[PDB]
C-alpha cells in the first residue's frame, strides 16, 4: 500500500541510528554531584514541513501518517491548542505510547528520532540514583502537600514513597498494571528532565475531563531548569502536548505565513486569560515568577483577539527555536524528498 512511514525517522533509518549514536556520547555524566546533562544536542530543533503545498487527496495521505490527529483535535477542540491566531501552527506528532512516550515525545521534538535506544530514559534513571536529589525531592514534597500562588497523608513518610518515583523511571517493566512495556512517568519525573536537557518543557494538556473518575495528573504547565542558572540554559522551550494519558511532541510548522514562532503562556480559559501553571517552584520563585520566565525563556509581548468583540488584549509568549538541525542528521528533508517524489509520481498516476 501507499508506503509513506509512519514517523520521520524511517524515511532514513541509517541516518535516525546516526542521531541514536550521537546521542549517548553527548551526555555528560558528572559523577561529583551536579546531574548527568547534555552538551550540545539538547539545542536542536526540529519543525514539519508545510503540506499546504500539495494536492489536497495527498495532502491527507501525509497528515494520516504523520500526525496524532487524535491529540491534535482534542486539544485544539477545546482551544488549548493553535486558539492564537498570531502565532504559528503548532502540530502533533505520532508516538509510541508504551510507557516512555514522555521520553519519545521530548526526543523527537529536538531530533526527530524517538527513544528508542532508551538513552533520555536512562539518563533519568542515571540522574536519580547518582546524582544529588536533595532539591528535587524537596520541591516534589513541597508540590506534593500543595504550596504556591498559582494554583487552587499519615504520620512520617517521604522517602520511602520517593524512592517509587526512582523506580518508575527506570526501564524495568511494570506487571501489565495498564498494559505497557514501560512504567509511566509524572511532573517530577519532566522537571528534572528539562534539567538534564537545560532546557524548558511546555506542556500543553487536556482540561475536558468533565467525566473524570480520579477518586487527577495536573502535567499541564512550565518546566524550568531551575536547577541551572538562565545563563547556562537554553532559552527556546521543547513543546508537549498531552491528552488522556500520552505524551506527544508539538512540533511547530515550517514556513507559511507572518505570523511568529510563539507559545502563548497563558490558557483561553472562560472568558479570561489564565497564566499558565509553573511547576515546582518555592514559595520566593513562586513571588518572582514571571521574571524566571522572562529569565529562562524569550518572552514577548503578542496583541492578541480580544473576546470576541474588536477588543484586543497584549498576553505572554515564548519564543520558539527554528528547525536547526544539521543536514547530515536532519530526517524531516529525507522524508519531504519522499513525499516529493510520490507525488511526482502522484500527479503522473492521477492521469486516469
Amino acid at each position: 500500500e501507499q508506503v509513506l512511514p509512519q514517523a520521520l525517522y524511517l524515511s532514513n533509518m541509517r541516518k535516525a541510528v546516526k542521531i541514536r549514536e550521537r546521542t549517548p556520547e553527548d551526555i555528560f555524566k558528572p559523577t561529583n554531584g551536579i546531574i548527568h546533562h547534555f552538551k550540545t544536542m539538547h539545542r536542536y530543533t526540529l519543525e514539519m514541513f508545510r503540506t499546504c503545498q500539495f494536492c489536497p487527496q495527498f495532502r491527507e495521505i501525509i497528515h494520516k501518517a504523520l500526525i496524532d490527529r487524535n491529540i491534535q483535535a482534542t486539544l485544539e477542540s477545546q482551544k488549548k491548542l493553535n486558539w492564537c491566531r498570531e502565532v504559528r501552527k503548532l502540530v502533533a506528532l505520532k508516538t509510541n505510547g508504551d510507557g516512555n512516550c514522555l521520553m519519545h515525545a521530548t526526543s523527537q521534538y529536538m531530533w526527530g528520532v524517538q527513544d528508542t535506544d532508551l538513552v533520555l530514559r536512562k539518563a533519568l534513571f542515571s540522574t536519580l540514583k547518582e546524582t544529588d536529589t536533595r532539591n528535587f525531592k524537596f520541591r516534589w514534597q513541597l508540590e506534593s502537600l500543595k504550596s504556591q500562588e498559582f494554583v487552587e497523608y499519615d504520620t512520617r513518610n517521604w522517602n520511602d514513597e520517593w524512592d517509587n518515583l526512582i523506580k518508575m523511571a527506570s526501564t524495568d517493566t511494570p506487571m501489565a498494571r495498564s498494559g505497557l512495556q514501560y512504567n509511566s512517568l509524572e511532573e517530577i519525573h519532566i522537571f528534572v528532565l528539562c534539567n538534564i536537557l537545560r532546557r524548558p518543557i511546555i506542556v500543553i494538556s487536556d482540561k475536558m475531563l468533565r467525566s473524570l473518575e480520579s477518586g487527577p495528573l495536573k502535567v499541564g504547565g512550565i518546566y524550568l531548569p531551575l536547577h541551572w542558572p538562565a545563563q547556562e540554559c537554553y532559552r527556546y522551550p521543547i513543546v508537549l502536548g498531552y491528552d488522556s494519558h500520552h505524551f506527544v511532541p508539538l512540533v511547530t510548522l515550517k514556513d507559511s505565513g507572518p505570523e511568529i514562532r510563539a507559545v502563548p503562556l497563558v490558557n483561553r480559559d472562560r472568558g479570561r486569560f489564565e497564566d499558565l501553571k509553573v511547576h515546582f517552584l518555592t514559595d520566593p520563585e513562586n513571588e518572582m515568577k514571571e521574571k524566571l520566565l522572562k529569565e529562562y525563556l524569550m518572552v514577548i509581548e503578542i496583541p492578541v483577539q480580544g473576546w470576541d468583540h474588536g477588543t484586543t488584549h497584549l498576553i505572554n509568549a515564548a519564543k520558539l527555536d527554528e528547525a536547526n538541525l544539521p543536514k547530515e542528521i536532519n530526517l524531516v528533508d529525507d522524508y519531504f524528498e519522499l513525499v516529493q517524489h510520490e507525488y511526482k509520481k502522484w500527479q503522473e498516476n492521477s492521469e486516469q
